[PDB]
Protein backbone atom coordinates (compact mmCIF):
# COMPACT_ATOMS: atom_id res chain seq x y z
CA UNK A 1 0.00 0.00 0.00
CA UNK A 2 0.76 3.62 -0.81
CA UNK A 3 1.18 5.85 2.44
CA UNK A 4 -2.03 7.00 1.25
CA UNK A 5 -3.87 3.86 1.40
CA UNK A 6 -2.07 2.91 4.67
CA UNK A 7 -3.46 6.04 6.11
CA UNK A 8 -7.03 5.55 4.70
CA UNK A 9 -7.32 2.25 5.79
CA UNK A 10 -5.37 2.77 9.18
CA UNK A 11 -8.13 5.45 10.22
CA UNK A 12 -10.74 2.79 8.72
CA UNK A 13 -9.15 -0.04 10.54
CA UNK A 14 -9.08 2.63 14.25
CA UNK A 15 -13.32 3.24 13.64
CA UNK A 16 -14.07 -0.51 13.27
CA UNK A 17 -12.49 -1.41 16.26
CA UNK A 18 -13.60 1.50 18.12
CA UNK A 19 -17.51 0.38 17.05
CA UNK A 20 -16.70 -3.37 17.76
CA UNK A 21 -15.85 -2.14 21.35
CA UNK A 22 -19.51 -0.79 21.21
CA UNK A 23 -21.52 -2.96 19.71
CA UNK A 24 -21.03 -6.79 20.64
CA UNK A 25 -22.61 -9.47 18.70
CA UNK A 26 -23.92 -10.70 21.78
CA UNK A 27 -26.79 -12.67 20.49
CA UNK A 28 -28.80 -14.40 18.28
CA UNK A 29 -31.33 -11.82 20.52
CA UNK A 30 -31.51 -8.76 21.75
CA UNK A 31 -31.72 -5.65 18.93
CA UNK A 32 -27.54 -6.50 19.02
CA UNK A 33 -27.20 -9.17 16.74
CA UNK A 34 -28.85 -7.22 13.64
CA UNK A 35 -27.07 -4.22 14.80
CA UNK A 36 -23.70 -5.59 15.28
CA UNK A 37 -24.29 -7.74 11.63
CA UNK A 38 -25.96 -4.72 9.52
CA UNK A 39 -22.98 -2.20 10.92
CA UNK A 40 -19.76 -4.39 10.13
CA UNK A 41 -21.57 -5.84 6.64
CA UNK A 42 -22.25 -2.93 5.16
CA UNK A 43 -20.22 -0.74 2.67
CA UNK A 44 -17.76 1.22 4.09
CA UNK A 45 -18.04 4.95 3.04
CA UNK A 46 -15.07 7.33 2.64
CA UNK A 47 -17.17 10.68 4.47
CA UNK A 48 -16.04 8.29 8.10
CA UNK A 49 -11.95 8.65 6.78
CA UNK A 50 -12.34 12.31 6.10
CA UNK A 51 -14.17 12.86 9.50
CA UNK A 52 -10.62 12.02 11.10
CA UNK A 53 -8.68 13.37 8.95
CA UNK A 54 -10.20 16.75 8.66
CA UNK A 55 -9.51 16.15 12.49
CA UNK A 56 -6.03 15.81 12.34
CA UNK A 57 -5.66 18.61 9.80
CA UNK A 58 -6.61 21.26 12.11
CA UNK A 59 -4.33 19.79 15.14
CA UNK A 60 -6.97 17.29 16.76
CA UNK A 61 -6.24 13.53 17.70
CA UNK A 62 -8.00 11.04 15.98
CA UNK A 63 -8.98 9.88 19.68
CA UNK A 64 -10.91 13.63 19.35
CA UNK A 65 -12.87 12.34 16.22
CA UNK A 66 -13.51 8.92 16.87
CA UNK A 67 -17.40 8.92 17.84
CA UNK A 68 -18.00 11.41 15.30
CA UNK A 69 -16.37 9.31 12.65
CA UNK A 70 -17.90 6.51 14.07
CA UNK A 71 -21.37 8.14 14.16
CA UNK A 72 -21.18 8.84 10.56
CA UNK A 73 -20.63 5.30 9.34
CA UNK A 74 -23.97 4.24 11.49
CA UNK A 75 -25.71 7.35 9.75
CA UNK A 76 -24.62 5.62 6.48
CA UNK A 77 -25.27 2.32 7.58
CA UNK A 78 -28.77 2.84 9.02
CA UNK A 79 -29.40 4.84 5.72
CA UNK A 80 -28.16 1.93 3.63
CA UNK A 81 -30.38 -0.38 5.44
CA UNK A 82 -33.65 1.43 4.96
CA UNK A 83 -32.85 2.11 1.31
CA UNK A 84 -32.43 -1.78 0.85
CA UNK A 85 -35.54 -2.48 2.98
CA UNK A 86 -37.94 -4.62 1.27
CA UNK A 87 -41.71 -2.82 1.21
CA UNK A 88 -44.70 -4.22 -0.29
CA UNK A 89 -43.33 -3.87 -3.65
CA UNK A 90 -39.83 -4.01 -2.53
CA UNK A 91 -37.07 -2.31 -1.72
CA UNK A 92 -36.50 1.52 -2.57
CA UNK A 93 -32.40 0.64 -4.42
CA UNK A 94 -33.05 -1.48 -7.58
CA UNK A 95 -29.96 -3.20 -7.30
CA UNK A 96 -30.55 -6.24 -4.90
CA UNK A 97 -28.39 -7.27 -1.87
CA UNK A 98 -28.48 -10.53 0.42
CA UNK A 99 -30.37 -10.26 3.97
CA UNK A 100 -29.26 -12.34 6.74
CA UNK A 101 -32.45 -11.03 8.61
CA UNK A 102 -36.17 -10.50 7.98
CA UNK A 103 -37.75 -6.93 6.47
CA UNK A 104 -38.86 -6.57 10.21
CA UNK A 105 -35.84 -6.76 11.85
CA UNK A 106 -33.88 -4.72 9.44
CA UNK A 107 -36.86 -1.51 9.83
CA UNK A 108 -36.29 -1.53 13.45
CA UNK A 109 -32.72 -2.15 13.66
CA UNK A 110 -31.93 0.84 11.47
CA UNK A 111 -34.66 2.63 13.59
CA UNK A 112 -32.21 1.72 16.70
CA UNK A 113 -28.90 2.56 14.48
CA UNK A 114 -29.35 6.06 13.98
CA UNK A 115 -29.57 7.55 17.85
CA UNK A 116 -27.18 4.45 18.97
CA UNK A 117 -24.62 6.95 16.74
CA UNK A 118 -25.24 10.15 18.36
CA UNK A 119 -25.43 8.64 21.53
CA UNK A 120 -21.96 7.48 21.42
CA UNK A 121 -20.52 11.09 19.97
CA UNK A 122 -23.50 12.44 23.34
CA UNK A 123 -21.43 9.93 25.63
CA UNK A 124 -17.59 10.42 24.74
CA UNK A 125 -17.70 14.33 26.32
CA UNK A 126 -17.25 14.51 29.76
CA UNK A 127 -14.06 12.17 31.24
CA UNK A 128 -12.02 15.37 32.23
CA UNK A 129 -15.15 17.49 31.60
CA UNK A 130 -14.47 18.29 27.51
CA UNK A 131 -15.94 20.33 24.71
CA UNK A 132 -19.74 20.30 25.70
CA UNK A 133 -20.74 23.49 23.20
CA UNK A 134 -18.26 21.61 20.32
CA UNK A 135 -19.68 18.19 21.07
CA UNK A 136 -23.46 19.73 21.10
CA UNK A 137 -22.35 20.96 17.78
CA UNK A 138 -21.23 18.34 16.50
CA UNK A 139 -24.61 16.52 17.53
CA UNK A 140 -26.26 18.88 15.40
CA UNK A 141 -24.18 18.32 12.35
CA UNK A 142 -24.96 14.58 12.77
CA UNK A 143 -28.64 15.08 13.26
CA UNK A 144 -28.42 17.56 10.05
CA UNK A 145 -27.27 15.04 7.84
CA UNK A 146 -29.66 12.32 8.41
CA UNK A 147 -32.99 14.05 8.22
CA UNK A 148 -34.33 16.63 5.84
CA UNK A 149 -31.29 18.77 5.02
CA UNK A 150 -29.83 15.39 3.39
CA UNK A 151 -30.34 11.87 3.75
CA UNK A 152 -34.06 11.83 3.78
CA UNK A 153 -34.04 14.92 1.22
CA UNK A 154 -32.03 12.95 -0.99
CA UNK A 155 -33.77 9.39 -0.70
CA UNK A 156 -37.30 11.81 -1.18
CA UNK A 157 -36.20 12.59 -4.90
CA UNK A 158 -34.77 9.56 -5.69
CA UNK A 159 -38.10 8.10 -5.51
CA UNK A 160 -39.22 9.81 -8.53
CA UNK A 161 -36.06 8.98 -10.77
CA UNK A 162 -35.60 7.73 -14.24
CA UNK A 163 -32.94 6.22 -16.41
CA UNK A 164 -29.91 8.22 -16.63
CA UNK A 165 -32.33 11.06 -17.84
CA UNK A 166 -32.88 13.58 -15.44
CA UNK A 167 -29.05 14.84 -14.49
CA UNK A 168 -29.97 17.89 -12.40
CA UNK A 169 -31.97 15.41 -10.09
CA UNK A 170 -29.37 12.74 -10.12
CA UNK A 171 -26.79 15.23 -9.08
CA UNK A 172 -29.07 16.76 -6.51
CA UNK A 173 -29.43 13.49 -5.21
CA UNK A 174 -25.82 12.87 -4.62
CA UNK A 175 -25.37 16.19 -3.17
CA UNK A 176 -28.18 15.60 -0.68
CA UNK A 177 -26.71 12.06 0.40
CA UNK A 178 -23.07 11.14 0.07
CA UNK A 179 -22.84 15.29 -0.33
CA UNK A 180 -24.43 15.56 3.08
CA UNK A 181 -22.37 12.74 4.64
CA UNK A 182 -19.29 14.22 3.49
CA UNK A 183 -19.92 17.58 4.32
CA UNK A 184 -20.75 16.26 8.04
CA UNK A 185 -17.74 13.89 8.27
CA UNK A 186 -15.82 17.28 7.83
CA UNK A 187 -17.56 19.59 9.77
CA UNK A 188 -17.63 17.47 12.81
CA UNK A 189 -13.61 16.69 12.26
CA UNK A 190 -12.91 20.51 12.16
CA UNK A 191 -14.97 21.11 15.31
CA UNK A 192 -14.08 18.42 17.05
CA UNK A 193 -10.37 19.79 16.15
CA UNK A 194 -11.36 23.27 17.52
CA UNK A 195 -11.41 25.28 14.42
CA UNK A 196 -12.00 28.85 13.46
CA UNK A 197 -15.94 29.42 12.68
CA UNK A 198 -14.80 30.26 8.96
CA UNK A 199 -12.70 27.07 8.84
CA UNK A 200 -15.35 25.27 9.66
CA UNK A 201 -17.55 26.28 6.53
CA UNK A 202 -14.98 25.45 4.36
CA UNK A 203 -13.90 22.23 5.32
CA UNK A 204 -18.21 21.84 4.90
CA UNK A 205 -18.04 22.70 1.75
CA UNK A 206 -15.19 20.52 1.06
CA UNK A 207 -17.04 17.37 2.37
CA UNK A 208 -20.03 18.71 0.30
CA UNK A 209 -17.93 18.40 -2.89
CA UNK A 210 -15.65 15.35 -2.46
CA UNK A 211 -18.97 14.04 -1.46
CA UNK A 212 -21.22 14.98 -4.23
CA UNK A 213 -18.31 13.51 -6.43
CA UNK A 214 -18.35 10.07 -4.46
CA UNK A 215 -22.06 10.20 -5.08
CA UNK A 216 -21.97 10.41 -8.64
CA UNK A 217 -18.84 8.14 -9.22
CA UNK A 218 -21.46 5.69 -7.38
CA UNK A 219 -24.17 6.37 -10.75
CA UNK A 220 -21.32 5.63 -13.08
CA UNK A 221 -23.58 6.74 -15.85
CA UNK A 222 -20.77 9.06 -17.53
CA UNK A 223 -23.00 11.95 -18.42
CA UNK A 224 -21.33 13.98 -15.44
CA UNK A 225 -17.43 13.86 -16.12
CA UNK A 226 -17.44 17.24 -16.37
CA UNK A 227 -19.44 18.38 -13.45
CA UNK A 228 -16.98 16.13 -11.82
CA UNK A 229 -13.85 17.82 -12.79
CA UNK A 230 -15.96 20.88 -11.92
CA UNK A 231 -16.74 19.90 -8.39
CA UNK A 232 -12.73 18.26 -7.62
CA UNK A 233 -11.76 21.79 -8.88
CA UNK A 234 -13.87 23.30 -6.13
CA UNK A 235 -12.46 20.90 -3.29
CA UNK A 236 -9.16 22.03 -3.67
CA UNK A 237 -9.88 25.75 -3.17
CA UNK A 238 -11.44 24.67 0.15
CA UNK A 239 -8.29 23.22 0.72
CA UNK A 240 -5.94 26.12 0.09
CA UNK A 241 -6.47 27.81 3.61
CA UNK A 242 -5.35 24.33 5.29
CA UNK A 243 -1.96 22.94 5.13
CA UNK A 244 0.56 20.47 6.69
CA UNK A 245 1.34 17.54 4.72
CA UNK A 246 -2.32 15.80 5.94
CA UNK A 247 -3.46 18.27 3.27
CA UNK A 248 -1.85 15.43 0.84
CA UNK A 249 -3.19 12.71 2.31
CA UNK A 250 -6.85 13.90 2.04
CA UNK A 251 -5.99 15.25 -1.53
CA UNK A 252 -4.59 11.69 -2.53
CA UNK A 253 -7.85 10.01 -0.11
CA UNK A 254 -9.82 11.54 -2.26
CA UNK A 255 -8.13 11.39 -5.97
CA UNK A 256 -7.47 15.49 -6.36
CA UNK B 1 -62.51 20.35 32.27
CA UNK B 2 -60.98 19.71 35.48
CA UNK B 3 -57.84 21.92 37.05
CA UNK B 4 -55.68 18.42 35.96
CA UNK B 5 -57.60 18.13 32.88
CA UNK B 6 -56.98 21.39 31.92
CA UNK B 7 -53.35 21.71 32.78
CA UNK B 8 -52.59 18.87 30.65
CA UNK B 9 -54.75 19.90 27.63
CA UNK B 10 -52.47 23.53 27.94
CA UNK B 11 -49.37 21.53 27.89
CA UNK B 12 -50.17 19.73 24.91
CA UNK B 13 -51.27 22.47 23.05
CA UNK B 14 -47.98 24.60 24.02
CA UNK B 15 -46.28 21.48 22.49
CA UNK B 16 -48.11 21.51 19.32
CA UNK B 17 -47.82 24.68 18.75
CA UNK B 18 -43.66 24.54 19.86
CA UNK B 19 -43.80 21.90 17.09
CA UNK B 20 -46.17 23.89 14.51
CA UNK B 21 -43.41 26.89 14.43
CA UNK B 22 -40.57 23.99 13.65
CA UNK B 23 -42.05 21.67 10.61
CA UNK B 24 -44.25 23.60 7.80
CA UNK B 25 -46.82 22.06 6.03
CA UNK B 26 -45.14 23.16 2.95
CA UNK B 27 -47.54 21.29 0.67
CA UNK B 28 -46.19 18.73 -1.67
CA UNK B 29 -42.60 19.99 -1.35
CA UNK B 30 -40.04 18.16 0.43
CA UNK B 31 -40.33 15.44 2.77
CA UNK B 32 -41.92 18.24 5.53
CA UNK B 33 -45.63 17.24 3.98
CA UNK B 34 -45.30 13.68 5.11
CA UNK B 35 -43.27 15.22 8.26
CA UNK B 36 -45.82 17.49 9.14
CA UNK B 37 -49.18 15.46 8.48
CA UNK B 38 -47.43 12.18 10.53
CA UNK B 39 -46.53 14.17 13.55
CA UNK B 40 -50.22 16.26 14.41
CA UNK B 41 -52.06 12.97 13.24
CA UNK B 42 -50.68 10.49 15.86
CA UNK B 43 -51.81 10.32 18.78
CA UNK B 44 -50.53 11.80 21.29
CA UNK B 45 -48.58 9.80 24.64
CA UNK B 46 -48.48 11.21 27.84
CA UNK B 47 -45.09 11.40 28.10
CA UNK B 48 -44.67 14.26 26.35
CA UNK B 49 -46.53 16.26 29.29
CA UNK B 50 -45.10 14.23 31.57
CA UNK B 51 -41.93 16.18 30.55
CA UNK B 52 -43.14 19.53 31.03
CA UNK B 53 -45.03 18.83 34.26
CA UNK B 54 -41.60 16.81 35.58
CA UNK B 55 -39.84 20.35 34.91
CA UNK B 56 -42.21 22.62 36.68
CA UNK B 57 -42.73 20.30 39.66
CA UNK B 58 -38.63 20.74 40.48
CA UNK B 59 -38.67 24.28 39.72
CA UNK B 60 -38.27 24.77 35.88
CA UNK B 61 -39.90 27.08 33.59
CA UNK B 62 -41.86 25.53 31.06
CA UNK B 63 -40.06 26.40 27.99
CA UNK B 64 -36.72 24.80 29.03
CA UNK B 65 -38.68 21.53 28.99
CA UNK B 66 -40.68 22.55 25.42
CA UNK B 67 -38.04 21.25 22.68
CA UNK B 68 -37.36 17.41 24.99
CA UNK B 69 -41.07 16.97 25.18
CA UNK B 70 -41.96 17.66 21.90
CA UNK B 71 -38.53 15.42 20.66
CA UNK B 72 -40.22 12.71 23.00
CA UNK B 73 -43.74 13.21 21.17
CA UNK B 74 -41.43 12.95 17.67
CA UNK B 75 -39.66 9.77 18.58
CA UNK B 76 -43.09 8.65 19.71
CA UNK B 77 -44.35 9.74 16.31
CA UNK B 78 -41.85 7.62 14.41
CA UNK B 79 -41.97 4.39 16.50
CA UNK B 80 -45.76 4.72 15.69
CA UNK B 81 -45.06 5.09 11.97
CA UNK B 82 -42.63 2.56 11.98
CA UNK B 83 -44.58 -0.19 13.70
CA UNK B 84 -48.03 0.77 11.43
CA UNK B 85 -45.71 0.96 8.30
CA UNK B 86 -46.79 -1.88 5.62
CA UNK B 87 -43.84 -4.24 4.91
CA UNK B 88 -43.85 -7.23 2.67
CA UNK B 89 -45.52 -9.12 5.67
CA UNK B 90 -47.19 -6.36 6.31
CA UNK B 91 -47.02 -3.78 9.40
CA UNK B 92 -45.62 -4.81 12.58
CA UNK B 93 -48.64 -3.85 14.27
CA UNK B 94 -51.83 -6.08 14.03
CA UNK B 95 -54.25 -2.73 14.58
CA UNK B 96 -54.31 -1.19 10.87
CA UNK B 97 -54.81 2.45 10.31
CA UNK B 98 -55.50 4.77 7.52
CA UNK B 99 -52.36 5.59 5.45
CA UNK B 100 -52.23 9.16 3.19
CA UNK B 101 -48.74 8.01 1.99
CA UNK B 102 -46.83 5.26 0.90
CA UNK B 103 -45.12 3.07 2.67
CA UNK B 104 -41.51 3.97 1.52
CA UNK B 105 -42.99 7.64 2.22
CA UNK B 106 -43.39 6.90 5.78
CA UNK B 107 -40.01 5.06 6.09
CA UNK B 108 -38.12 8.02 5.08
CA UNK B 109 -40.38 10.40 7.39
CA UNK B 110 -40.24 8.21 9.95
CA UNK B 111 -35.96 8.06 9.67
CA UNK B 112 -35.69 12.58 9.09
CA UNK B 113 -38.37 12.54 12.49
CA UNK B 114 -35.69 10.54 14.97
CA UNK B 115 -33.24 13.26 14.65
CA UNK B 116 -35.39 15.69 14.02
CA UNK B 117 -36.56 15.86 17.66
CA UNK B 118 -32.93 15.43 18.94
CA UNK B 119 -31.70 18.34 16.29
CA UNK B 120 -34.63 20.75 18.02
CA UNK B 121 -33.56 19.56 21.50
CA UNK B 122 -29.28 20.21 20.58
CA UNK B 123 -30.72 23.76 18.83
CA UNK B 124 -32.05 25.22 22.71
CA UNK B 125 -28.88 25.90 24.06
CA UNK B 126 -28.68 28.34 26.64
CA UNK B 127 -25.29 29.35 26.90
CA UNK B 128 -26.61 31.11 29.57
CA UNK B 129 -27.58 29.45 32.04
CA UNK B 130 -25.22 26.08 31.93
CA UNK B 131 -27.20 24.11 29.43
CA UNK B 132 -24.47 22.48 27.68
CA UNK B 133 -24.17 19.88 30.26
CA UNK B 134 -27.63 20.03 30.74
CA UNK B 135 -28.97 19.95 27.60
CA UNK B 136 -26.35 16.93 26.30
CA UNK B 137 -27.75 15.12 29.14
CA UNK B 138 -30.86 15.23 28.43
CA UNK B 139 -29.80 13.89 24.47
CA UNK B 140 -28.61 10.85 26.09
CA UNK B 141 -32.28 10.60 27.27
CA UNK B 142 -33.50 10.73 24.22
CA UNK B 143 -31.10 8.36 22.06
CA UNK B 144 -31.66 5.83 24.69
CA UNK B 145 -35.24 6.01 24.49
CA UNK B 146 -35.31 5.47 20.98
CA UNK B 147 -32.80 2.31 20.62
CA UNK B 148 -30.87 -0.92 22.38
CA UNK B 149 -32.71 0.28 26.17
CA UNK B 150 -36.38 1.44 24.76
CA UNK B 151 -38.67 1.23 22.33
CA UNK B 152 -36.51 -0.52 19.39
CA UNK B 153 -35.92 -3.72 21.67
CA UNK B 154 -39.66 -3.72 23.17
CA UNK B 155 -39.95 -3.80 18.95
CA UNK B 156 -37.86 -6.72 19.05
CA UNK B 157 -39.70 -8.95 21.01
CA UNK B 158 -43.13 -7.72 20.28
CA UNK B 159 -42.65 -9.90 17.04
CA UNK B 160 -44.15 -12.82 18.06
CA UNK B 161 -47.25 -11.81 20.12
CA UNK B 162 -50.67 -13.20 19.70
CA UNK B 163 -53.71 -14.46 22.34
CA UNK B 164 -53.25 -16.13 25.17
CA UNK B 165 -49.50 -15.10 24.94
CA UNK B 166 -46.72 -14.58 27.48
CA UNK B 167 -47.72 -12.08 30.06
CA UNK B 168 -44.72 -11.28 31.62
CA UNK B 169 -43.25 -10.86 28.07
CA UNK B 170 -46.28 -8.47 27.21
CA UNK B 171 -45.40 -6.11 30.33
CA UNK B 172 -41.77 -6.03 28.82
CA UNK B 173 -43.12 -4.93 25.56
CA UNK B 174 -45.21 -2.29 28.03
CA UNK B 175 -41.71 -1.06 29.90
CA UNK B 176 -39.71 -0.98 27.49
CA UNK B 177 -42.19 1.40 24.97
CA UNK B 178 -44.60 3.52 26.95
CA UNK B 179 -42.38 2.82 30.07
CA UNK B 180 -39.25 4.06 28.98
CA UNK B 181 -41.01 7.02 26.73
CA UNK B 182 -42.40 8.21 30.19
CA UNK B 183 -39.17 7.26 32.32
CA UNK B 184 -37.54 9.56 29.67
CA UNK B 185 -39.94 12.19 29.42
CA UNK B 186 -39.72 12.82 33.11
CA UNK B 187 -35.75 12.97 33.29
CA UNK B 188 -35.63 15.27 30.92
CA UNK B 189 -38.05 17.66 32.72
CA UNK B 190 -35.95 16.46 36.11
CA UNK B 191 -32.56 17.42 34.39
CA UNK B 192 -33.74 20.38 32.55
CA UNK B 193 -35.16 21.92 35.63
CA UNK B 194 -32.04 21.41 37.22
CA UNK B 195 -32.19 19.00 39.99
CA UNK B 196 -29.64 16.78 41.27
CA UNK B 197 -28.69 12.67 40.19
CA UNK B 198 -31.21 11.37 43.20
CA UNK B 199 -34.14 13.07 42.27
CA UNK B 200 -33.46 12.53 38.54
CA UNK B 201 -33.32 9.22 38.91
CA UNK B 202 -36.45 9.26 41.27
CA UNK B 203 -38.56 10.80 38.60
CA UNK B 204 -37.27 8.53 35.70
CA UNK B 205 -38.44 5.24 37.52
CA UNK B 206 -41.99 7.12 38.09
CA UNK B 207 -41.87 7.69 34.70
CA UNK B 208 -41.00 3.93 34.21
CA UNK B 209 -43.71 2.68 36.34
CA UNK B 210 -46.42 5.02 35.05
CA UNK B 211 -45.54 4.50 31.63
CA UNK B 212 -46.03 0.92 31.55
CA UNK B 213 -49.34 1.53 33.30
CA UNK B 214 -50.47 3.15 29.61
CA UNK B 215 -48.61 0.81 27.80
CA UNK B 216 -50.76 -2.33 29.51
CA UNK B 217 -53.74 -0.04 30.01
CA UNK B 218 -53.35 0.25 25.78
CA UNK B 219 -54.09 -3.47 25.82
CA UNK B 220 -56.64 -4.40 27.93
CA UNK B 221 -56.55 -7.85 26.87
CA UNK B 222 -57.03 -10.01 29.80
CA UNK B 223 -55.52 -9.72 33.53
CA UNK B 224 -53.15 -7.05 34.11
CA UNK B 225 -55.26 -5.50 36.77
CA UNK B 226 -53.47 -6.88 39.56
CA UNK B 227 -50.00 -5.59 37.81
CA UNK B 228 -51.36 -2.29 37.17
CA UNK B 229 -52.04 -1.57 40.75
CA UNK B 230 -49.00 -2.71 42.25
CA UNK B 231 -47.20 -0.52 39.51
CA UNK B 232 -49.13 2.87 40.60
CA UNK B 233 -48.37 2.05 43.97
CA UNK B 234 -44.73 2.33 43.01
CA UNK B 235 -45.16 5.43 41.17
CA UNK B 236 -46.78 7.22 44.44
CA UNK B 237 -43.59 6.19 46.39
CA UNK B 238 -41.30 7.78 44.05
CA UNK B 239 -43.66 11.17 44.32
CA UNK B 240 -42.98 11.09 48.03
CA UNK B 241 -39.74 13.65 48.87
CA UNK B 242 -41.42 15.79 45.70
CA UNK B 243 -43.70 18.52 46.87
CA UNK B 244 -45.74 21.64 45.61
CA UNK B 245 -48.95 21.61 43.56
CA UNK B 246 -47.65 19.87 40.40
CA UNK B 247 -47.91 16.81 42.89
CA UNK B 248 -51.57 16.59 42.63
CA UNK B 249 -51.78 17.65 38.87
CA UNK B 250 -49.13 14.55 38.30
CA UNK B 251 -51.24 12.13 40.37
CA UNK B 252 -54.29 13.24 38.50
CA UNK B 253 -53.06 13.19 35.07
CA UNK B 254 -51.98 9.31 35.98
CA UNK B 255 -55.09 8.83 38.19
CA UNK B 256 -52.97 7.92 41.08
Amino acid sequence: LTRTQTYRATIESDIESYLKKAIPIRAPESVFEPMHHLTFAAPRTSASALCVAACELVGGDRSDAMAAAAAVHLMHVAAYTHENLPLTDGPMSKSEIQHKFDPNIELLTGDGIIPFGLELMARSMDPTRNNPDRILRAIIELTRVMGSEGIVEGQYHELGLNQLNDLELIEYVCKKKEGTLHACGAACGAILGGCDEDKIEKLRRFGLYVGTVQGLLGKNRSGFEGRIKELKELAVKELESFGGEKIELIRGVFEL
